[PDB]
């Protein structure tokens, strides 16, 4: 079963690529050339040039991302050739290095070796690449709600975080053979952050708000062909709603809407005040602006809304079906001011994609 | 099959009706009763209380319905005894009058005969009770938007607005055996209306805005064990956003939020600014502030949510399961700040409920 599974996978990816790419008449030979692969060796290799459609098609049939106009763009690294901790942890530091550039965010994924017989060769433990480390302790809570077992994994291994809002965690993968993930300490010069201030508000600093300039998830899998890659992180640059609406502001994360109502004067005593909601805005503002002034890009949700609109104009003229997530699409603030609040989409999943992994903690 | 579909409902709302009022033992000979009647008859009558419960569980398994806390306390009246185009206005002035409660708003609902075989006795052509005219001719656009078609008919027999901006629409509605639908002017002491003003901005009131108290839906079908009532308007009281993030704020509405950004003193030139969710809290907290002023009732998202929150406390406690449509219950607003966006709902259709009907003009 294993094996047609991955020629049936296989079969219905290369023709799909080829022909986006012109290609149409090498698909007879290229797929005589993998049923033989399979045949003898259990799997097959990408080229280089399949494997980077094919993170891209997977990019552009991600229902729940509304930044997909720019799928073609991304930039892949193929890191297959890696064998051992230091070429990972290297590997991991460049992509952030590139993607990073100098905050001029460049949307790129480096893709690990392969799972094999279902065998990952290499594992990241991270969410995301950059993130904060979180605790819980006798009632004190302290950084981001969202890395506790994270990062009571990682204080496991020998690790320990200074206890700050904003502990960087370390990068944290296992090797085939390995029992014991490594970690690595990120180098502070590789990690653009970005402190939150307002246009218009010089108390808001007084909240010692900040984020970091570049969301890498790095616990997907990429699955391209009928191929898992279980390790291949990928960035974008951020949309502004994520960090004032969920990361700073959801009550299970950072949980700052209270203090924020009080530095810009308001009450925040009244549900029918809309305190929330100005909060909210506020914030969200100070996000934006923040990261403009610092020279690091992100995108408003307006914006970036207008950019998906091009994306189905596009989709419709290349013949392509549309498919999307309404509910991850639609921005958490002010929804109905964008044209995907009006609209339905055909929620079926298409491969290549990314795909949810069991967490190796938890 | 019309018959077998009728009895078999009937015997799934009655047995469930029963059971939920206690007198489930009455069942039987019930159900018996109801078998003759259709073989002689071809339908049924429903007792004062199966009606009253009936219409209460339809609201009770309305999924798109963040207000359904409230359900069994809705005010139910009968007028299946209604045969004249006079009775039918005097039930519909008068539903107005009492659900307005001098804006102590009180969740009604008046039932008309229903269908017979398939035959209406009484169409409704409002959408709801109170609603304003639109109008659009040499790309002059007057009004309400969403009552263009609506507004086209009613001129088409006799009526003409005023064509401000608020026209009251009469009420329109036709009896079986009448070709035309038959108009009346709804007296303006019955019609409580809402002037918009904000708490801290005096120059909001020079947008001259207003809405009116009582959202009354006049075109959905009550269906309760096999019975279709075509003919049941039914009201509750507002949330806020439905008039501040909806009716005055969408492109294809009133499209207010250029002129509200221009009286609270922000710019709308970039989307960076968030002028547009900045301008939708406003113009909310103006709306909320100037209902509440009035004395007419209405609710704020939050505190709908949160009464949500009750209701399905409350449905899991009764052993009954809960449906839901996710994207109506999150609200337009700050959605994240409401638990509702964090988990999700089954959306199974359940009846007793109230259902889309074709309109007859259109
Ligand atoms: C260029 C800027 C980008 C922006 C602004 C953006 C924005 C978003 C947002 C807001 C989500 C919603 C999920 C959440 O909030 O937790 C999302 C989902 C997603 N994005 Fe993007 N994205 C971008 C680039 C990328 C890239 C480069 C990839 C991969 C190559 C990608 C793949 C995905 C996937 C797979 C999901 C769904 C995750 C899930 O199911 O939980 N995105 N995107
Ligand atoms: C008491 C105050 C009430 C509030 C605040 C409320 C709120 C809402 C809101 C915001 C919607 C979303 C639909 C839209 O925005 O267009 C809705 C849907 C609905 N409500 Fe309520 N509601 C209330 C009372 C009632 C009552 C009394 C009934 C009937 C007895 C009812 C039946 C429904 C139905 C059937 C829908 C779905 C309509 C559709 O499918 O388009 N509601 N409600
Ligand atoms: C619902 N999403 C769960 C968390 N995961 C797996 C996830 C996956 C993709 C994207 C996100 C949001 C963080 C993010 C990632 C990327 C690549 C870009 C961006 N703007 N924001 N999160
Ligand atoms: C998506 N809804 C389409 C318009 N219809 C049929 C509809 C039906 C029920 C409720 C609404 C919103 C207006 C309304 C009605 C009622 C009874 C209460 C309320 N707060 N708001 N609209
Ligand atoms: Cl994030
Ligand atoms: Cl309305």
């Amino acid at each position: 079963e294993e094996k047609e599974i991955l020629w049936n996978e296989a079969k219905a990816f290369i023709a799909a690529c080829y022909q986006e790419l012109g290609k149409a008449a090498e698909v007879k030979d290229r797929l005589a050339d993998i049923k033989s692969e399979i045949d003898l060796t259990g799997s097959y290799v990408h080229t280089k040039e399949e494997l980077e459609h094919g993170a891209k098609m997977a990019w552009r049939n991600s229902n729940r991302c509304i930044g997909r106009l720019f799928w073609n763009s991304l930039n892949v690294i193929d890191r297959r050739d890696v064998r051992t901790k230091e070429e990972v942890r290297d590997a991991l530091f460049h992509h952030i290095e590139t993607a990073t550039n100098n905050g001029k965010i460049r949307p790129t994924i480096t893709i690990f070796p392969p799972e094999e017989k279902g065998e990952k060769q290499v594992e990241i433990w991270n969410h995301q690449l950059i993130r904060y480390a979180g605790y819980e302790s006798d009632g004190e809570r302290i950084g981001d709600p969202a890395s506790c077992s994270l990062t009571a994994a990682c204080e496991e291994l020998g690790w320990r975080g200074e206890r700050t809002d904003f502990d960087l965690l370390p990068l944290i993968f296992r090797m085939k053979g390995d029992e014991q993930p490594v970690w690595y300490e990120l180098p502070r010069s590789l990690v653009i952050e970005v402190p939150i201030t307002h246009p218009d508000i010089e108390a808001f600093s007084d909240l010692e708000l900040k984020w970091y300039g570049v969301p890498i998830i790095s616990d997907m899998k990429l699955e391209v062909g009928g191929i898992h890659y279980n390790a291949a992180p990928f960035n974008g640059w951020y949309m502004g709603t994520e960090i004032g609406a969920r990361n700073l502001a959801d009550e299970k994360r950072y949980d700052k809407l209270k203090k924020v109502a009080s530095v810009i004067g308001i009450a925040a005593d009244y549900n029918t005040d809309l305190w929330k909601d100005q909060a909210l805005v506020e914030l969200n503002k100070a996000v934006l602006h923040s990261y403009k002034k610092q020279g690091v890009s992100i995108v408003d949700h307006h914006t970036a809304a207008s950019q998906f609109k091009r994306f189905e104009e596009q989709a419709e003229e290349a013949g392509r079906k549309l498919t999307g997530d309404w509910t991850w699409l639609i921005p958490p603030i002010s929804p109905a001011a964008t044209h995907i609040f009006h609209r339905s989409y055909d929620n079926s999943i298409v491969k290549p994609n990314y795909f949810y992994q069991d967490k190796p903690y938890e």
